[PDB]
RNA sequence: GUCUCUCUCG
RNA sequence: GAGAGAGA
């Protein structure tokens, strides 16, 4: 992704977006009974902690473009990942407008609390006064759709959320950048019952974990993903997208039987318009934040991205062999024999990605199910029943949430939340935990649950 | 102040 | 109907 353009809002007439520059983050009763390091990251360009310019912080992500068009590889990986679709049955038709904004048992209703983007949010109309929940009316909808039509901009906000010290020196904020409801409209329209058979099949097929729930998809992951496993991150996946990854993604929707009409609203995602503040900018390339479908087209181009780094690295890849499932950048993958991501890493460098070893250390070492990571999460088996997986979160990550709080008021709902996470990591760790939010006098008085029912009530989710 | 999952409260 | 947490 490339920015092309910045103007003044005065030039192009768009609103301006503002969004909160003070964070709600602020030490809990806990920050001094755990060790962390992380702070709020830097919502303002005066922040003092700052050792960077803020906005060139902020952008830096574009790291360009290099292929515009697709080449062999990727055509043949994107055609085999299309076939591999065929057998999901994709409703390829529109769906309505009253299904789009309502919601389907597999796609959820449009959030009424969630932004309603460029212009709604500055003219200061929020979903409430569009969409109703009980009359299911859409045409206030239409009329909207009509007034101020379709290819808005995206508005850009900075996330207010923990961050490394590191990221703070340099303004490595991470941004959301919204889509206005009228294109989340069309966009639910016209791929909403694509996203419902994603929702329904995270796994092998879709290639897509979007809508899995880690505590059960955990247990079949070793044998969606049989044999040699292989992972890498993405620094900066969705910013460093090249358009031509949306034209292979084009390709998979036309195999697949879109309508020339459906394919045609994938140019209006890699080129975008953007307002942060009083500016208007064009991004070319790069996959918006906060788009209705990111995560799920994040994650169909990176089965497309894992195909052709395989095919065009190496002599003799059978893909038929490959096993992945990602989530947006976040990949977990394997095939007969050992695959070497030092090799895979050089491949994507051509096509503008940069990829690093799973393990975080300079090397890209082996990758098995003792160290693999996924949604970052590993992989445990229960010491009962070894076929049961737990996904274990580093109690490091637990130990930095806990030590923050946006509101005081909702502690306990906090508190509870982080131990259906830690208890993953076995009894003696959990009992730890424990111990030390008891050690203060809040934490005295939380409700926390009990090991036992934890693990009770997670083998039941069993059967 | 994006989505997915999970929990909590009327 | 409202709130939160985590992940991407
Ligand atoms: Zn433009």
């Amino acid at each position: 992704g490339e920015i092309q353009w910045v103007k003044p809002n005065k030039e192009t007439g768009r609103l301006n977006i503002n969004g909160p520059t003070r964070t709600k983050l602020e030490p809990s009763v806990f920050h001094d009974v755990f060790e962390g390091n992380k702070e709020p990251a830097v919502l303002h360009s005066k922040d003092p902690r700052l050792e960077v310019d803020f906005e060139q912080a902020l952008f830096s992500k574009y790291v360009g473009n290099t292929l515009y068009e697709p080449d062999e590889y990727i055509k043949e990986a994107a055609l085999h990942y299309a076939n591999q679709l065929k057998q999901l049955d994709i409703d390829t038709s529109q769906m309505s407008m009253e299904e789009a904004c309502y919601g389907t048992e597999n796609l959820e209703a449009i959030d009424l609390h969630s932004t309603a983007g460029y212009p709604y949010s500055a003219l200061g109309i929020k979903k409430r006064d569009i969409l109703d929940s009980t009359t299911r009316d859409v045409s206030k909808m239409k009329f909207y759709m009509d007034k101020y039509g379709l290819d808005l901009p995206y508005s850009t906000y900075v996330k207010d959320e923990l961050r490394s010290i590191d990221k703070i020196k340099k303004g490595k904020s991470r941004l959301i950048e919204a889509s206005s409801l009228n294109d989340s409209v069309y966009l639910r329209m016209t791929f909403g019952h694509l996203y419902e058979t994603f929702h329904a099949n995270p796994g092998t097929v879709t290639g897509s974990a979007v809508g899995c729930n880690p505590d059960t998809f955990w247990s079949k992951l070793p044998i969606l993903l049989p044999g040699s496993l292989f992972a890498f991150d993405y620094s900066g996946y969705d910013a460093s997208l090249s358009p031509v990854w949306f034209r292979a993604l084009e390709l998979v929707l036309r195999e697949i039987g879109y309508s020339e009409e459906a394919v045609s609203l994938v140019e209006g995602i890699n080129h975008t318009h953007h307002v942060y503040r009083n500016k208007t900018y064009c991004v070319l390339g790069g996959m918006p934040s906060g788009m209705s479908g990111t995560s799920i087209f994040n994650s169909m181009i990176n089965n497309i991205i894992i195909r052709a780094l395989l095919i065009k690295t190496f002599k003799g890849i059978d893909l038929d062999e490959l096993n992945m499932v990602a989530y947006g950048d976040d990949v977990l993958a394997s095939y007969p024999f050992p695959i070497d991501c030092l090799e895979l890493a050089r491949t994507g460098k051509e096509y503008g990605l940069t990829m690093t070893p799973a393990d975080k250390s300079p090397c890209f070492n082996e990758v098995n199910w003792d160290n693999a990571t996924f949604l970052k999460r590993g992989f445990l088996p229960d010491e009962q029943f070894p076929f049961l997986i737990h996904p274990t979160m580093p109690m490091k990550e637990i130990h930095e949430s806990i030590r923050w709080t946006k509101d005081a008021r909702n502690t306990q709902d906090h508190v509870r939340s982080l131990c259906l996470l830690a208890w993953h990591n076995g009894k003696q760790e959990y009992e730890k935990f424990v111990s030390a939010i008891r050690s203060v006098p809040v934490g005295k008085a939380l409700a926390i649950p009990n090991y036992e029912n934890l693990r009770r009530n997670w083998l039941e989710l069993f059967h």
